[PDB]
DNA sequence: GCGTCGAGACGC
DNA sequence: GCGTCGAGACGC
DNA sequence: GCGTCGAGACGC
DNA sequence: GCGTCGAGACGC
């Protein structure tokens, strides 16, 4: 059981999903992919694994299939915002059409 | 009820409470007095009042003999750290001796 | 609300 | 001296 | 009127 | 700390 921060940074520095990623070389602001499940440019790996990912290693209920889509993605988000390591500090557009979240490391 | 934020921002320009108080004339940073409560500087004005406010105004639980302590404030401060337009940013002594808890509001 | 840490009164 | 058990503050 | 997001009170 | 569930605003 690490912590929230460590759990994220993790994630982030794996490289396992598109688009979670370091914006700068000191890695103290990431990007979390928020494209909605309705846009056309959503993307199963880059928008939507990263939630699941959360729900099945924190999560403390079955995951079952009312996750594929966004839910665990929402649940995902609320436990960085609340966590005291990191905060929202901004969001944008990528030029390839898909919307992210920024956070910095504190 | 009022938005977390709105309630203690409102509780802190009161005045009502010693030591509940802004840092700054812009009003971009509060203080929350957090005295243990067997330390020999505990003041329940200032230390333990807020607290029990918190629990009477926006819990729903009997407010019992359980609360005559810290037990309140303990939720409050839970409270304010997890409330985005928050954000616990340092804490201090005074010469008085009480401790306090510095909050930005962002 | 529990887990970790460990006050200080106690036994020898 | 140095063991016992476990206050009340605080991290989780 | 429902779906998504996610306030903030709660349990531990 | 960090899970639970799910306010009321808003997109559909």
């Amino acid at each position: 059981k690490a912590s929230i921060k460590d759990w994220i940074v993790c994630q982030v520095n794996s490289g396992k999903f598109p688009g979670v990623e370091w914006e700068d070389e000191e890695r103290t602001r990431f990007r979390i992919p928020v494209t909605p499940l309705a846009d056309p440019c959503f993307e199963w790996r880059r928008d939507g694994e990263l939630g699941v990912v959360y729900i099945r290693e924190r999560g403390n209920m079955p995951v079952d299939a009312s996750f594929k889509g966004t839910r665990g993605r929402r649940r995902m988000l609320a436990a960085l915002r609340r966590t005291r390591g990191l905060q929202e500090i901004g969001k944008g557009i990528s030029q390839d059409g898909h919307h992210f979240l920024v956070f910095r490391v504190r």
